[PDB]
């Protein structure tokens, strides 16, 4: 997938966490928000590079999905033969087929929410274990709506909007504000709701999907250049698979190749600052910023333990080994600080 | 244009009101509502068949336009603000809507509730008021204040809360029908759908592997009076000055190709016919009052027994009664 760059850094963090006995630095949750069918699940799964989320027109995502990516060491390690999933609701059942993971999301949605468009705020909890992922929580959410359909109650719009707000009001979250390119940017429900919790735009990244669907005689140049609504952290255009492409089983590799080609053809002057890989790179920088910000806390915690183990060292071997491990941890922090991504 | 069918009906309705000496009723205003750039101005002007309304992506309509079609007794425009100047050039009318919008709303995306008043005089129109409105929005841009969304929404409500209005609830086909701001707001003022007609624009822009069949068959959101799909000009087509005739031809062809089983109940001509039927319903509702008025004057003139005048009016009242019956029996297409 496109978000592997941080793996060596988080491996170093894990060494420090193992010594200090706590996972002291937690990366912000990445949460997708926007109007129904704006392409949110398509964006969120593109950061995984595996097709694990149900997608489609009409309402598809109908419960929150808390997707916890869990990095797996070479010790705990097992193509598709290296990665697996577990749901809380299916206990210790292991899923190796990502199509089956997708189907189980649909299954578990239907169990709680019914089969006629109903929505539930109860999250589905999924862990994906892989040597190719960092420790990161991605949150998929139903899109905003206007008119109740199927089983939905009269106040469905507010139910969804309040559900979204509960997730994005978390200060340690990055908001992917998703708006479709075939709508005017000023109509972005994603940007409206993001500004309610993040008025200064410190943790909101604008994604413009469906660039390929724009009416002839129109384009997103002004949008992508920040000339309509400015978005501090970035406005990044993507081209995910059409419904036809999903029906035709078009691969992730081909989706990305066609996105790249599309941007070269229609947005050549902006192409190197757009696309799915660029979205991933931008997110990586935000995640690294959080790590750097938290290093002083981590260093302080190391020192608390170092002084404490030095005191036990007037169990005497226990203290000595820990002191050396903590010396190592202090060295690792400086290394992480001075690491810059390519 | 596609809305000429009512001409002969209103002509005889006018004859009846003249005979009774009463003011002819006002047909309900037809008001277009929906999200910004859903294609509202494109829909509204298609009822006239002349290209008089500024259209485009981003915010274009920034003031209400009260477009009064005026039937000319045996085509030209007049704006209330340019007094007696008569416009025969419809591109110039369109440009003047843009100019007048800038005069009041400024040149940086601001919106004003002050209406532009335009009359279009034609022998091929019925006396009808069409109201064009800015679309609903979410994030302020340019000069717009923080509460621009509420300002636009309350502006729309000021128009459609009028019980004597028909609401054209416009939703783009390349959005999910459940996200229709037009239908949400319509249901607020017209909860039982007695005066809301749903238009689905931009069928041609739907993602490959998707279509509007379920939407157009009432299987997503039911809309009592109808859900009618249309294909208006793309921005490219507008830039290239593609004609109304060509737009309509291609819309017809698109519906035959992609919606053959539904084509006869969709498209701009069918939208016009559906609106004509709704307007006829309103006309029929005015007739009982007219009937009672004739009967009052009849017994009034029959008591009078100067003489030729009373004998003529007694026959003219009989004629008016007959015309009322005819109006009730008239089929429109
Ligand atoms: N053509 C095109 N279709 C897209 C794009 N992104 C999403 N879609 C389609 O949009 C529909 C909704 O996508 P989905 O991810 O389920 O939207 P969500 O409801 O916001 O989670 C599906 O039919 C997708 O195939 C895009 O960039 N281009
Ligand atoms: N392809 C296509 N474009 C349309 C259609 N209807 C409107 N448009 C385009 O949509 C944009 C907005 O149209 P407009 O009537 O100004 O929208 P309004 O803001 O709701 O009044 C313009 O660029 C039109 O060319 C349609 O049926 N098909
Ligand atoms: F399936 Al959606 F917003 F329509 F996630
Ligand atoms: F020009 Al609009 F809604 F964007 F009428
Ligand atoms: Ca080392
Ligand atoms: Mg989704
Ligand atoms: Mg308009
Ligand atoms: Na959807
Ligand atoms: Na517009």
């Amino acid at each position: 997938g496109p978000m592997e760059a941080l793996i060596p850094v988080i491996n170093k963090l894990q060494d420090v966490f193992n010594t200090v006995g706590a996972d002291i630095i937690q990366l912000p949750q990445i949460v997708v928000v926007g109007t129904q069918s704006s392409g949110k699940s398509s964006v969120l799964e593109s950061l995984v590079g595996r097709d694990l989320l149900p997608r489609g027109t009409g309402i598809v995502t109908r419960r929150p999905l808390i997707l916890q990516l869990v990095h797996v060491s070479q010790e705990d390690k097992r193509v598709e033969a290296e990665e697996w999933g577990k749901f809380l609701h299916t206990k210790n059942k292991l899923y190796t087929d990502f199509d089956e993971i997708r189907q189980e999301i649909e299954n578990e949605t239907e169990r709680i929410s019914g089969n006629n468009k109903g929505v539930s705020p109860e999250p589905i909890h999924l862990k994906i274990f892989s040597p190719n992922v960092v420790n990161l929580t991605l949150v998929d959410l139903p899109g905003m709506t206007k008119v109740p359909v199927g089983d939905q109650p009269k106040d469905i719009e507010l139910q969804i909007r309040e559900l979204i707000l509960r997730f994005i009001s978390n200060p340690n979250s990055i908001i992917l504000a998703v708006t479709a390119a075939n709508t005017d940017m000023a109509t972005s429900e994603a940007l409206k709701i993001s500004r309610e919790v993040d008025p200064d735009g410190r943790r909101t990244l604008a994604v413009i999907t469906k660039l390929d669907l724009m009416d002839a005689g129109t384009d997103a140049m002004d949008v992508l250049m920040g000339r309509v609504i400015p978005v501090k952290l970035g406005i990044i255009g993507v081209v995910n698979r059409s419904q036809l492409d999903i029906n035709n089983k078009k691969s992730v590799t081909d989706s990305i190749r066609d996105e790249y080609a599309f941007l070269q053809k229609k947005y050549p002057s902006l192409a190197n600052r757009n696309g799915t890989k660029y979205l991933a790179r931008t997110l990586n920088r935000l995640l690294m910023h959080h790590i750097r910000d938290c290093l002083p806390e981590l260093k302080t915690r190391i020192n608390v333990l170092a002084a404490q183990y030095q005191s036990l060292l007037n169990r005497r071997k226990e203290a000595a080994d820990m002191l050396k491990a903590l010396q190592g941890a202090s060295q690792i922090i400086a290394e992480i600080r001075e690491t810059h991504l390519w």
